């Protein structure tokens, strides 16, 4: 049940931030994002717990937020439970007002249920603060992640921070000998230089959607995940946008079937972006706990704080061999998709729109 929740909320999100930005690169991921939206459930209460809930897609009248909180404990033991082939770390984290008072009850339930841990912050000159929250999240990190947090105004009550950075190896590595630096076009009479990865002779599933004028092919990872690569045709991204839901997701996957492609072309690209999430989830359907009327009686037991700042940065490489590098022809020098799931279960980690891929 909290599959297809995840995969609507993710969607309608990523719908959203389309909306807000019609041309730049879009990257965000899915799971970190409903685990700290949980998080803030955690401390939630009244209406506003009815109101988080409401997002994500949760029929409260079948599906408590007690087994909600379960289901996502599970899926980040599940996670955790992996071996080295395939990781995919997250460490999403709430930062409370010093003045008022944290619950330690709630910090418990924090580090035993979502694995994150919050503490009181030296908010007092903002400029300090700033320097804290970088370098708490430079060492939680190996480094991946720097300068989260653009700026934080004056007596800023709260600020949630969720991070996330992916590693993973192709099932097919890429040859880095034979990446070759060609022209990627960004409309139709405008390209930009960026390395692209080739292929030869190599069996993926690949699909032509002649009714959604869309080409989608799966790219597998080494654990129990795999990616989702979709070229529109040219001129053809915003019917695609408009015409995409988990609806569609269905249908991609139960028709994804093996072909002897030729020549396969794929952007070499690390793309990384900062996301501020107020407007955004003002916009989505959450709107109580930023207006200081939160009601939060989980975090302190005194309503006294609401969520100011939801930023969030979705980090992640596109190499040869995955991150942290050392017939029929399918050519991505055309703005395009990224989707990442597993293939067990339908639950999207990274959701990305690649447009400019020098920047």
């Amino acid at each position: 049940g909290l599959a297809s929740a995840n995969v609507d909320f993710a969607f309608s999100l990523y719908k959203q931030l389309v909306l807000k930005a019609p041309d730049k690169n879009v990257i965000f991921s899915p799971l970190s994002i409903s685990t700290a939206l949980a998080f803030l459930s955690l401390g939630a209460h009244n209406t506003t717990l009815t109101e988080i809930l409401k997002g994500l897609k949760f029929n409260l009248t079948e599906t408590s937020e007690a087994e909600i909180h379960q289901s996502f404990q599970h899926l980040l033991r599940t996670l955790n439970q992996s071996s080295d082939e395939l990781q995919l770390s997250m460490g999403n984290a709430m930062f409370v007002k010093e003045q008022l008072s944290l619950l330690d009850r709630f910090t418990e339930d924090a580090k035993r249920l979502y694995g994150s841990e919050a503490f009181a912050t030296d908010f007092q000159d903002s400029a300090a603060a700033k320097k804290l929250i970088n370098d708490y999240v430079k060492n939680g990190t190996r480094g991946k992640i720097t300068d989260l947090i653009k700026d934080l105004d004056s007596q800023t009550m709260m600020v949630l921070v969720n991070y996330i950075f992916f590693k993973a190896k192709w099932e097919m590595p890429f040859d880095p000998q034979d990446t070759h630096q060609s022209r990627f076009y960004l409309s139709k009479k405008k390209w930009v230089m960026v390395p692209m990865m080739s292929l030869h002779h190599l069996t993926i599933p690949y699909f032509r959607d002649e009714e959604l004028s869309c080409t989608v092919v799966e790219l597998k990872y080494t654990g129990n995940a795999s990616a989702l690569f979709i070229l529109p045709d040219q001129d053809k991204m915003e019917e695609v946008e408009a015409m995409l839901l988990p609806e569609t997701l269905k249908r991609w996957r139960d028709s994804l079937e093996f072909r002897e492609i030729g020549e396969l072309y794929l952007p070499k690209f690390s793309i990384s972006r900062d996301y501020n999430l107020n407007d955004i989830l003002l916009q989505l359907g959450i709107e109580e706990a930023f207006t200081s009327k939160a009601d939060l009686s989980g975090i302190t037991g005194a309503r006294n704080l609401a969520v100011s700042q939801v930023v969030h940065k979705a980090v992640l490489d596109v190499f040869e061999e995955g991150t942290e590098a050392s017939r029929t022809i399918v050519r991505f020098n055309r703005p395009f998709l990224m989707i990442i799931v597993p293939t067990d279960t339908q639950n999207i980690f990274f959701m990305s729109k690649v447009t400019n891929p020098k920047q």
